């Protein structure tokens, strides 16, 4: 550790702004590693510790930080022979800081005081992470101390700490999607060959088959005052006994293969930080069919694989694979790397991805508006999950300009459900991204 510590370790950057650098000091290991704006980052730097090693980029890149990177040899053969103080590399990641920023401050102010959670921007276009937010948060200048005390009770802290900080709840944690999974259900249904003008059911309650359960509309309200409603009206309105209908109709193999299409039970690509997969769950049967196509059952997410889902949708049904880091420069800022975009599969046909744009479209207006941005139309699904055996969590899934997008979000808020919270949170990060 003596050695590597009197290396200056490189930057961590977003916007031509430092997330993370190094500072020679008087101490017996020379140089600090400094973070700062340090909550707000630590999903995106991780924490460089003498005692408790690397996560996150500090660990995925560690390499080009500490200089040791087969394509930094010749810098570092050239400083050595020329006398210079020898640096490692920078990591510039795809970060937006006002969007981030953002994402951040819209969580701490969101539940009356601050939300336990995730956000996710993404630029639908390109798969480029825009902002990585994860609620509650850390402090890497802790674990950054080259006072081994000060490390350990840090350490003990966070891990005794219930609501658990260092979870990167963004890509590490799998949630019930509830009602944004109806995009999923719907989608299955578009391809399969039903039409927004198809006519479900609209009474308050529906028997699942093969057992004694029960499944509801909110809160035991029929979806009309009609005998049914046309699909479009189903999904604005987030009805929940028109969907469990149609899932059913539609089939399970329909409902997996359009599930796996958007990237479920699918192995995801490290970005280069490693992502949970999501799963849309067994369906052994047609009672765990129903729950599935509103969301439950076993069906769980990662808030970024919601975020995914929306930018397929705003990408004309076109996954790009997301990516966090842009670019690696060497200590003369010469590039070592530059990251390629890259389309990861086709999910659904430009035709099923306008509709469920217009579906989108739909939801929103039906939402309600706190934030709403003047003279941009938003597509949005806001939605509840029930989870363990407790409050639902808080979903909403967006992009926008809806007509030709540059920014699709994810806002997922534990235990945020009322009986108004995600969708203010969303819209201030999609204005955030916009200005
Ligand atoms: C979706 O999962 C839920 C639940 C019944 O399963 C329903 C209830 C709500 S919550 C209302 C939030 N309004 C909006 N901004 C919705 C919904 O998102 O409309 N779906």
């Amino acid at each position: 550790l003596l050695d590597e510590y009197s290396r200056q370790r490189g930057q961590i950057t977003a916007g031509g702004q430092l997330l993370a650098y190094s500072v020679a000091t008087d101490g017996r290991f020379r140089f600090l590693r400094v973070y700062p704006n340090p909550e707000v980052y630590a999903p995106v730097t991780g924490f460089y510790s003498l005692r408790y090693s690397s996560t996150a980029l500090e660990r995925a890149e560690d390499p080009i930080l500490n200089g040791s990177d087969r394509r930094l040899f010749g810098r570092r053969l050239a400083d050595f022979f020329t006398g210079r103080d020898p640096r490692g590399g920078n990591v510039d990641t795809t970060i937006n800081p006002r969007i981030q920023q953002a994402g951040w401050d819209a969580m701490q102010q969101g539940c009356y005081g601050p939300c336990k959670g995730a956000v996710v921007a993404l630029e639908p276009s390109t798969g480029k992470i825009l902002a990585l937010v994860s609620s509650p948060s850390y402090d890497p200048n802790l674990l950054a101390s080259h006072n081994p005390e000060v490390q350990a009770q840090a350490w003990q802290r966070l891990g005794d700490n219930p609501a658990s900080p260092l979870t990167n709840r963004a890509i590490s944690e799998t949630y019930p999607p509830g009602s944004t999974f109806k995009v999923i259900t719907t989608a299955a249904a578009l391809a399969a060959g039903a039409t927004e003008t198809e006519q479900l059911t609209a009474a308050p309650t529906i028997p699942l088959p093969g057992s004694t359960a029960q499944l509801e509309n909110y809160g035991g309200a029929p979806c009309g005052d009609e005998p049914t409603v046309s699909l479009r009206e189903a999904f604005v309105k987030s009805c929940n006994t028109a969907f469990v209908q149609l899932g059913i109709r539609t089939g399970a193999d329909a409902l997996r293969s359009m599930a796996r299409a958007f990237g479920l039970d699918s192995p995801p690509r490290p970005t280069p930080l490693q992502v949970a997969e999501s799963t849309v769950g067994p369906i052994p049967d047609s009672a765990a069919l129903g729950m599935t196509s509103i969301g439950q059952k076993d069906v769980a997410l990662t808030p970024l694989a919601n975020a995914e889902i929306a930018a397929t949708i705003a990408n004309g049904g076109i996954t790009m694979r997301p990516y966090l880091v842009g670019s690696l420069k060497g200590p003369d800022l010469a590039n070592i790397s530059t990251t390629v975009r890259y389309q990861q599969r086709r999910a659904v046909s430009p035709q099923v991805a306008a509709k469920l744009t217009e579906l989108m479209v739909g939801a929103e207006k039906v939402a309600q508006q706190k934030g709403a941005i003047p003279g941009v139309q938003i597509a949005s699904k806001t939605g509840t999950a029930e989870h363990g055996t407790t409050p639902p969590h808080a979903w909403y899934i967006a992009f926008a300009p809806a007509q030709a997008p540059k920014v699709a979000v994810a806002v997922l808020v534990e235990n945020g459900a009322d009986r108004a919270l995600a969708a203010p949170i969303g819209r201030a990060v999609i204005e955030a991204a916009l200005q």
